[PDB]
């Protein structure tokens, strides 16, 4: 759908929640902390703090309030009393906040303590991917380009795109229109216009693209076990680009990307 000036305003507000939730837990995520507490922080500083609430909470039963992938898992890893983080580790966190019925939607990766070459290499290209995305976000352009724009780079960097999961519409709905593939597929073809929002999140593999999801129905896994990063923004089309909502300090692209001369 096409959001209002009301709409996007709102979504401003939600989405900069969303993305201080990540500034927050920043200096948390050390060797020795569970991700089950990292959870209680988060969810404690959206409802006390922020006076918002966690959008994954009770979605689909989704049982915590954030997600928390680390290493070979891919998405939706649930925060446990029990899992430590290691030295090494990359991590992802994922929050989506709803503040006056409107969602911000965003990840990021961190590393633990003493960072591994291939774990750096690995976050660096697939934060790099979906600058690249964000950088041809103007009316005009089809996702199935920016789909096709992604996988390239982030094969031509030797690592893998996952298919299964991908970006989506976002509003005063969680996940709305339309599908955003971070690769190419004969399925996609939407034109992009003012007004539309939504989140391009590409998840990739060191090694090949075959997932595999767990028991619990929610996480997912590299099939060959190697590692797997991700980074989320949250959009809004402008008239000549893109404006991200979701921008945080250490973000190294502007929060408006204008094509405009
Ligand atoms: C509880 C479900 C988690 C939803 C994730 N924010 P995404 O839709 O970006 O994978
Ligand atoms: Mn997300
Ligand atoms: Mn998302
Ligand atoms: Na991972």
């Amino acid at each position: 759908s096409i959001k209002t000036p009301e709409d996007i305003e709102k979504m401003r507000v939600a989405g900069r929640l969303a993305a201080e939730v990540l500034e927050m837990i920043e200096p948390y995520v050390k060797p020795g902390v569970s991700t089950g507490e990292l959870d209680r922080i988060c969810n404690d500083y959206i409802v006390n703090e922020q006076h918002a609430v966690s959008a994954c909470l009770g979605y689909h039963g989704y049982p915590k309030s954030v997600c928390i992938s680390i290493n070979e898992v891919v998405c939706h890893g649930i925060p446990d009393d029990a899992k430590l983080l290691k030295d090494g580790d990359i991590v992802n966190i994922d929050v989506t906040v709803i503040k006056d019925g409107f969602h911000g939607d965003t990840s990021k990766m961190f590393i633990v303590g003493k960072p591994t070459i291939m774990g750096e290499r690995l976050c660096r290209i697939t934060q790099e991917s979906l600058y690249l995305a964000l950088r041809m976000v103007k009316p005009g352009i089809n996702l199935r380009e920016i789909g096709a724009a992604i996988q390239k780079f982030v094969e031509a960097e030797g690592f893998s795109v996952v298919r299964e999961y991908c970006g989506h519409g976002i509003g005063r709905g969680f996940h709305e229109e339309p599908q955003v593939l971070h690769y190419d597929s004969r399925e996609t073809n939407v034109v992009l216009k003012p007004g539309m929002t939504f989140t391009i999140e590409p998840m990739v593999n060191a090694g090949k693209k075959e997932i595999r999801t767990m028991k619990d129905g929610w996480t997912v896994k590299t099939k060959d076990r190697s590692l797997s990063a991700q980074y989320e923004h949250t959009i809004v089309v402008t008239d000549n680009g893109c404006e991200i909502l979701t921008l945080r300090k250490d973000d190294t692209i502007p929060a408006i990307i204008s094509h405009d001369e």
